[PDB]
């Protein structure tokens, strides 16, 4: 109970959606000694510092592309949550090397810095877009995930543990559908923009993911890809609940966009382990000091899966009717 | 076409490289063919076996931007075949694969723009479509960089394209070859990872050929995919081993049962031709291109909504006897 | 002037950037306006609010020389407004401010010379005159690099100048704005660091305007300083808060009571004009320039020996009522 | 008494004016175990090695712009005196990036290397030109000073202490006024070069600064800017003492040159602390482990100053008539 | 006896001639805990892994030009054998910077990484071509040798020992004379290619050098250049034994090629120490913690040499008639 | 020749540098002479002693590729004399010597090709022939890089050559000078490392002269070696000290008894001329050159099979009296 007290925590990209929520959640429910925000923008950092005004907060201006900076930033840290990233899919397609340096090289430097300072546990934030990806963004994340899982071999001094938490779309996420679908029904417009008519997506909220990351910390062994069992949803209904009775047009599919987001690839189901509310995709490689992922640090037992499993926002065992959506801003 | 043209090929000492060089020397009027790779052993041996004035050997690494800037001086066409492709080794040495495949792509691109190369073609892999293993992910990033490189318009308009296809028959240290050592060593059985395991098949010479056709029709920005046949590994074993039992083992670190060539989610960007496909860019260039009409004036048509080129839902297959014919 | 010209502005998503872009789109025939900054969030939002074909968004960092070399290809004019300007945060993250403000200046300069840009203007600050805080020191180094860059004469003669002025009224997260939240939140008092605290005032639009005039008259090597009015913070509080007491607090980490625009020690290098000043270079270029006569044929005269443009010994002031008028 | 015995000392730019004098002063008056000279030029190093021929001397060829080199050079060092620099003001104006890489980046690498090797104390040499500067040289030094003072936060392992010692013009300093004013009155020339007629400067000697640095070591807490109370002087008299009865011309003010050098800025007087023979400008930032700069390591008590103080070679409470000057070569 | 058990060994360029042989020799005759192969090519690594299939083998894909990679690769290593190199003389002449980055910079990074991880002993492979060299290859190796010998000064934490083993031509070495002279007499060709008629070379076999390296490990103090007393041979006879009765032509001298390879330079004989079967060329510099190279770690006593000595494949006290050659493939 | 030409010399503040600059200013119509070195002290002093408009001083390090790219803009000829030459100090600081001598060579070369310099001459040393000490080894690598640089043929054909010769009489801090302090300080004896110690001798002015002739005759790829006399150190001591005993000490860290100029193993690549030698490249360039005929139409002949230019088997010697004449 409370396996995070007196710990110093560093979170890259702490000024973002997840970052701000996660930090709030840690200051409010744990006796963590210190929380360090690591990000580049001075504007967002000065405002987040006023927004929080907490003595246990520390802010480091820095780029994850900068190995030397991370080395100093992680000095004394026990836990690192890595959320820094360039996630705008269509912008990543026009600015590929940018997305690559931040997400892939960024992951490398963070891993490097965490080993040098002997951090204890590291959780990297992945995305559903990183499974059987088609867009660059998702490919960088897949590479990112691979680096973090692979980092569990290096048994130098202390044994830093690296795990990955993968989930998708976050409701109302700044710049997402909800925010725009809230400016449509609102600012009179008799036509709701729609890409496809079969378009669906996994949906989870900021707080759910945050809470999920914390629980993942409490049970990780290191090497896991944690996937939460979340409900699917068709964009048609997100345009009915968040849009009473208004017509809809069609602008076709956007760049490197899927119709359905995979969560647990059919090609890797033989590695997945089911649990009551989450999954564990085991390493596709073998470590020197292997672990049994069937028994979390929280004794939660895991079951294997059908050799033809494919967790997708398409064949999910649960959905969310319109009215449910409205039950959240 | 290539007469009086200087061509540089990274990874020139590899399986594709040697076949490509051999084919260029014999069928074009290329003035100079440059091999750019790291091994002095392979290059001296490739120099002895290719004793031709048209060759020139450069020792260099694609991870070295300065070296490439220098090697690409005066080059008209660049074929990028340098890579780390061993999937398992890539899972264990992930950063090495990333440095070579992704940063290497970026450097090659940089050096080509600076030296004002006319055309560039990077070799992709079917493992880059909806990838699940690291190697494939790095190639997908590579392909993306190359397609994206076409938004530059400084000195001369450098064109970048990608040629994607799967496993090459007999390929230096692959299934078929080392499999023959099996049915040749009296082996009481043949190793088979799975029964429903299928794969696309193309010969080393066909790929080289396809790369050369792609050069003749490219506008810059395409991912050329050749129409090739699939094949169940069930029959590949019962080809090199007509009479031998199979040791149904398991799946390797990052293998898939079926390799994708053109994803369903990208189908809409596809265009069918008689012999191949073109997956259109996902981005809009400062200057539009009409990929429905090649430089060879070939017309291509869109594909059905939920189309997909997989090694399992393919209509062209290669049975036992059909194999031998190659090697 | 700017018709059919390509303009690139670093830090294009900032307060100055957006105003400058808006002003360029509306008043010139610029063919293409390029925003170069790091945040995808701000750029996508700035793209939605500026839905114009003349725009182009590049994700990049000024600390990245390779990225700039690429972004500046084909650019005619470069406005450098990228920076880390939060003084306190600069005192705590000194190396970050140095990397962005100084190394960033050096890279921008390098990329401009290589791409043969015609004119470049970097935004300085009054905190760079006789500086006492790190941020200001980095800008002074920046300004020096830019002025010095004019000794190059390779391909095309690239001109580098500097535009220096102080605090911008209402500026995203500054005194005035957040101060209104005060007199708006019934606050029983207004935070005042000191009583004799004065500062120069200029509007976001005036600065943008001044930058554009500077482009029209620059020879390359000047530090253009606009004639703007000072203002006691005593009256700024008694403007947004006609009836509210002041919480006379203390001085922030690296604040000064009065900001200098033109130092006394540099007075001799100054030249007065009707609307502004030009602080002449401190070095002699391979090719002399006569800064007493702009490209707009405006004549400027020297100033008195021990002259000095301070926010305290200024003859132009902005009283309470005078403020509101802006925001 | 003698809080420097058995210590290994490294001094960057040890082949310079201060360097050579400081090294002499340390070999002669302390039982320091070893003194390492860190600089680039082989000529000056081979000659300094013959000039000293001391077994406790070590010479490392290296550039302060080279982080890897410093890392190895500082291995085993207890104290680092940082005197390497590009100080020629007019040359720094024509070669700005050069001055920036050596003085600013140089300071960074030295700080980095000192932390990695867990040095105990570090003293950086500043200049009066770094206060309310106008020339690039002075701006780089101001940046340099800022980095060294800011380095006292990092409480990793050991607590390396970083302080700055700032003073100005050194009499007869190679290439200074004295050396030229000694070639004038000498090599017949009926005209002494003069910039301004109100020109003044703070004056101190090599030995005084050196001794001042050593004493600063004995009392520093880390984070201080030590300023010695030194006498001012008008260039007119330096042209009378060092020049009997000879006329004088005027070549105006040189590049980025001041008429008067500030030592303690009016804008920062509220941070200064007076002592019997020196001042302490406290950090403009707050550290995690704050110190009371009113009581040196040598118990010397400090007094605050008038909120309108401005220590300048203009309003100094002491000057140096011609005859005094002659009392020194 | 067996001063190598339970040790973790890393060998750069382990996929080469020496590498493969050395690894075989270590797995077969020592209780070394682990052997790490460090090299770039995935092809040669996957095949060497099948060729050995030993659990005590580890393979790291990496470049010696990459300092960060070596740092991680040497983590936990006790002994490093450095055999990675670009040795093709004529290719090094056309690709000089390539040879320089691999051999010289490569040596530096390996030394750097070995110090950071506190390895115990390091042996670098040199060549006879590095003594009084004329070709670039040999010059890089000379530089390489110099770095490794010079690395014995740094007395940071543990005292890593660096020695160099220098010998020349290896019989039948892939791509050497034997392999081609085996394709001549073989594949009918009435003319054997010959450069000069006085051409001679030192000859040793793969196994001899390997064994020599291991024994060098057992007796090194650190700082030595070990040279084995090996037999000379004239290329004329290598063309009689490996070529019964066939004529011979002359293609003159190839690029940067010598007629005779020096082993122990006349200019350095005063540093050499003779032993029953090997020599020791002492450091041309003095270390802080000097050693007596006259008494190996194996008590083997060494004798000085004549101040006019010149060990060359020209004045050797032993040769190898044709028939002897045939006694080896 | 050099009229209206811009010349840049690295290590321009050194013994060779100053003499070379002085000689260029006085005997050519060079439009601009650029000194590129690191010390501000030496450069300001060299500026005061050389108060000439034709000079220009750049502070820079040869280890800095970016700095060189900039300094070499607009340069026609480059003389590379920057180096770390103190043999003992090189043995103790091996990586520093390597960075300056080898990487420095590579950067100078890179910057020259990019800025399209016409001719480049790097100063080598006799310690680079069959070297035994680190300094010499680094120079041999340097020479190799320079000779090899001639295989480039991008924009303009840049020519790279090498000038090699030994110890310079009186040289700032060498044998002769500091030796005079001896016979001047009444010293009861003179330090002599060995009795059979010989060395080549050339004056500072002769070397400079030889470099200028080399520029006039070079094709690019040569190592010019001047015919200079040897000298026993036995007589050099009995010159500055007619009446003084010798303290027969020992050999320094990396000394040789006799310095080689042209190795026996390279003899075959040599060519004799009236006043000098040319050691031909060891590699074949994309475009052959006939080094038997200079640009000054001088004819050179091969040398005897086992020829070798050593300071011991030389036929030209400098006796006691012969020395004084210089210094
Ligand atoms: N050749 C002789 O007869 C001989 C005689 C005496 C001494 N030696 C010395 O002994 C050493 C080994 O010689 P060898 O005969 O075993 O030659 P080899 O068969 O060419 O082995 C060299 C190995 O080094 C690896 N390598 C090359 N560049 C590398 C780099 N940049 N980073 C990491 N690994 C690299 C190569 O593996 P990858 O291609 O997979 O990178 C190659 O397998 C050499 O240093 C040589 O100087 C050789």
């Amino acid at each position: 109970q409370n396996m995070l007290d007196n710990q110093t925590i560093l979170i890259t990209g702490g000024t973002g959606s997840f970052g701000k929520c996660f930090v709030r959640k840690v200051l409010d429910t744990t006796n963590a000694k210190k929380i360090i925000v690591y990000s580049r923008d001075e504007l967002k950092q000065s405002e987040m510092a006023m927004e929080f005004n907490d003595p246990r907060m520390r802010f480091f201006i820095g780029d994850v592309r900068d190995l030397e900076r991370l080395n100093y930033a992680l000095e004394g840290v026990d836990i690192c949550i890595h959320a820094a990233a360039l996630k705008h899919v269509p912008i990543a397609e026009y600015n590929p090397l940018e997305c690559i340096k931040t997400n892939i090289m960024g992951a490398s430097n963070v891993i490097n810095a965490c080993l040098k300072n002997a951090i204890s546990q590291v959780i990297a934030l992945s995305t559903d877009k990183a499974a059987n990806p088609i867009n660059l963004y998702g490919a960088t994340k897949l590479c990112s995930d691979k680096l973090f899982v692979s980092a569990n071999n290096f048994k130098g001094s202390s044994q830093t543990q690296f795990s990955v938490v993968r989930y998708g779309n976050v409701v109302g996420s700044r710049g997402s559908v909800v925010p725009f679908f809230k400016k449509l029904v609102q600012n009179k417009a008799s036509e709701i923009p729609i890409t496809d008519i079969r378009m669906t997506r996994f949906w989870i909220t900021l707080d759910e993911g945050v809470s999920f990351v914390l629980k993942s910390l409490k049970r990780m062994h290191g090497g896991e890809i944690f996937v939460p069992k979340i409900p699917s949803m068709k964009m048609t209904d997100l345009a009915k609940a968040l849009a009473p009775n208004t017509p809809t047009k069609i602008i076709g599919i956007r760049p490197g966009e899927k119709l359905h987001e995979v969560m647990i690839p059919k090609d890797e189901s033989h590695l997945a382990l089911e649990f009551e509310d989450f999954f564990i995709i085991q390493p596709t490689i073998s470590f020197q000091t292997p672990k049994d992922y069937t028994l979390t640090k929280l004794h939660e037992k895991g079951q294997k899966v059908a050799p033809d499993f494919e967790y997708s926002s398409h064949n999910n065992n649960q959905w969310l009717e319109p009215d449910d959506l409205l039950k959240l801003l």
